[PDB]
């Protein structure tokens, strides 16, 4: 039907960052002007401009000048009924969800309700970068249909699904484990890949979640292996504990959600925070993934998530970072890779035997730092494989699906432009590219996102 | 000369929120409808509209209208020739300050440069909401003399000084013990004292400053009794190692500052970080007070300044707020409420019990959580108070200064609005105006400052 080609400068990863200490820059990859030929939303040509103008003789060129354009940002954890309470005062994990999320989720249930929280819920998550994402719904098949749909009509890649709920939240809220069955064998009916719709099977929490309705989550992912399962692991202390209390069998967390067969590829467990070496190892073997959500972990009071750890080479566990909206404060990646970046620095300084000598290990201390090379791989080509999307989105190479954003550099607070300039203007190399990025997650944040395109198409544009 | 009016909704506070647990709504003020009359820059009558309106029949009112007036808020700990470089990668304080910061500072010896990034930085701070900090310049009188000017033609009421580096920096960046009290007392000459000027003797920190460069401190204190201390202590491990090192007849850090009796009223140490409860202790008993830096914690990875322990009763720190830009990636203290709030809410998990029950202290635990009545409370009339100027600046009673912000409780990512709605439109009392600052602050960023005045005049106006 259509072919467009989008030129300027551009700057994705081929490889993980992780993978190359003292040489991350092998792992970029950098156009100062380069063309990408996309027709019907999928790249056809990725290269160097002369290159590809040269073969694409007659192709409309869209120039989006003095920009960097990199792949749209993968967010592996959010909450659409959050939408509108992502500031709730003075709790941790536990009360919180009593006192502030579930009173707001339960309005889900109207679908007038449902359809403008999900309008708004896509529209923060453009305006800030976010072109795929994971996300919780409430207990309501209403929530999660109205959120497909409006999906489809943008045509966006988005991972969703009824969240079930068993236990430990209010009787209105909560839903029967043959009912969550029921319904989410209707959603996968009309929902799973059909355009770029993927649904995953949702058991909220361990916490939340009787032994019948994760037996109903087994049942549901043996009937359809192809689904996704998406739900929370070791968030906060308080939580863990009345885990191993409500499933008296288990040895650790994650040993409940394997009783079951849930842990393994495609598998996503929200906040790593208070899982053991030997729970990361375990995940490595089996392919699970965990999502690292800095800003929630941080505004909840849950603690710092071993990011050192996870990425050990010996059993790299696979992970895509999340905000957690209703959690987290923040709509955009990028204001998740400024916690991020930080809750990796306290890190290092508890790994360097400054303080605790025995406690020491530089090389983990290393790996919580969080350049611009693993930051931004992380929020794209690293979630995508953490997602199991990587054969669709994550980079420009030809074949996969054409979402991406237009950064400013300049954007952000007053001080931004003047602290860029000190690399005149322009990036000219990918150092200088990854250098300008690392003042967009730390200086900036999502006046930094100019343009966000889904399929080829502009979805956003910052007035 | 002139004697103009302002009116619109007006918030601040009479008292310290910490000061009334579970009733910390009689520490604030809310005018739904308010009127303030400052003559020439001075408050002269603040209160309900029609009485005040009333007692003054000719006066020019100017109505900011849907906006939230706050008193000008207080940053404690800047450093001036930081401006440029706040989001250097990778390094602790320490290798820090060698690789990323002294390079930069040093161009400030220049005085083209100096005023340039004078300028900079002042507009950054205007744009942010900032109209009073304590800031740390370099080793040249030059970046001082720049600032305290440029301060001077906005009018605008700051703290600064010389800031003397002995030890553990660059030969062509430290300087002399006696040129830096030679400078220093033509500094205090020229500036303290004169118009709203305030100088203060600024030994950076113990580690980079040699017992002779602290004597001088403690000289220019002695025949200068007026003016404020101004330095860092207990900010990193790496750091407190150091310093009992440079200075092994000290026990603590605090330890080093007492033995040149810097250690008193318009003492600011900043990062509290690693300080002792025994530290604290001597602190409150002194009057010396201690700069809480959040934002620049966690982005050295310093660590988690203990909020509950500074603001225990029995031993209560005199403290003030500070953003650390440098250390710290943000220019705006509402930037800084929003990590100080996390470090504090992790702070809570901590001492609850939920992980280790001998540690439990549920008096701090509760202290931790930072309310918007006293986030905002720490960044004005708390910041006033800790910085000894509280007959100056806090709040808008009559005889104090008019600085000012009117917050637009609307700006923000794109989320906010449908968040704030929660509360239809215009906050109606106290409790919801507290409720809307706390989204200002963990919702939305310096897009929610609208306008800044200082003397009763508008010096900024968001485009
Ligand atoms: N992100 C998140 N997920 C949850 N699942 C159950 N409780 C929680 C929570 O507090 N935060
Ligand atoms: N804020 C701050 N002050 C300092 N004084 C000496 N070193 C440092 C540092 O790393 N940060
Ligand atoms: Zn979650
Ligand atoms: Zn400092």
């Amino acid at each position: 039907l259509t072919t467009v080609g989008i030129r300027g400068t551009f700057f994705d990863f081929v490889d993980d960052p992780w993978k190359h200490i003292g040489n991350e820059q092998a792992a970029a990859r950098f156009h100062q002007d380069g063309l990408m030929v996309v027709t019907d939303g999928v790249i056809k040509a990725f290269g160097p401009y002369e290159k590809i103008a040269a073969a694409h003789p007659g192709v409309e060129i869209t120039h989006i000048k003095d920009r960097i354009i990199v792949p749209g940002f993968i967010d592996g954890h959010i909450h659409l009924p959050q939408t509108r309470v992502l500031g709730a005062y003075g709790e941790q994990l536990l009360p919180w969800l009593q006192k502030s999320i579930y009173p707001e989720e339960i309005k889900y249930k109207d679908r007038n309700y449902a359809r403008e929280g999900v309008k708004r819920f896509l529209d923060a998550l453009l305006a800030a970068g976010t072109t795929t994402c994971q996300a919780f719904t409430s207990s309501s098949p209403v929530a999660t249909e109205e959120l497909f749909e409006e999906a489809s009509r943008r045509n966006m890649r988005v991972i969703a699904g009824l969240t079930g709920i068993d236990r430990n939240a209010p009787a209105e809220f909560i839903d029967t484990p043959e009912n969550f069955y029921r319904d989410s064998k209707r959603l996968i009916a009309q929902y799973h890949d059909k355009g770029r719709n993927l649904y995953a099977i949702t058991p909220r929490f361990a916490f939340g979640a009787s032994p019948e309705l994760l037996k109903a989550c087994q049942r549901l992912k043996h009937e359809h292996p192809d689904c996704w399962v998406n739900t929370h692991i070791s968030e906060n202390p308080a939580e863990c504990s009345g885990v191993l209390v409500e499933h008296p069998d288990c040895q650790d967390y994650l040993g409940v959600y394997e009783k079951f067969d849930l842990v393994g590829p495609k598998f996503s467990g929200g906040h790593g925070v208070y899982l053991s070496n030997n729970e990361f190892r375990r995940m490595s073997k089996k392919g699970a993934a965990v999502v690292f959500c800095p800003c929630s972990n941080l505004f909840l009071g849950s603690g710092l998530f071993r990011l050192g750890r996870a990425t050990d080479p010996e059993h790299r566990v696979k992970m895509s970072f999340g905000t957690d909206v209703g959690g987290g404060n923040r709509f955009s990646m990028i204001s998740v890779l400024d916690d991020a970046y930080k809750v990796g620095m306290c890190n290092n300084t508890l790994l360097d035997g400054s303080i605790d000598p025995s406690r020491k290990d530089l090389a983990e201390a290393e790996r919580n730092k969080l350049s611009p090379y693993r930051g931004f791989w992380s929020v794209t080509l690293g979630g995508a494989e953490g997602l199991y999307i990587d054969d669709k989105l994550g980079n420009f190479e030809p074949g996969k699906e054409a979402d991406f954003v237009a950064l400013d550099p300049n954007g952000g607070q007053l001080a931004q432009p003047w602290h860029q300039s000190l690399i005149g203007a322009g990036p000219r190399t990918v150092d200088e590219a990854a250098s300008m990025l690392f003042a967009v997650m730390m200086v900036g944040d999502d006046r930094c996102v100019d343009e966000t395109w889904v399929m080829g198409k502009r979805l956003y544009k910052k007035s």
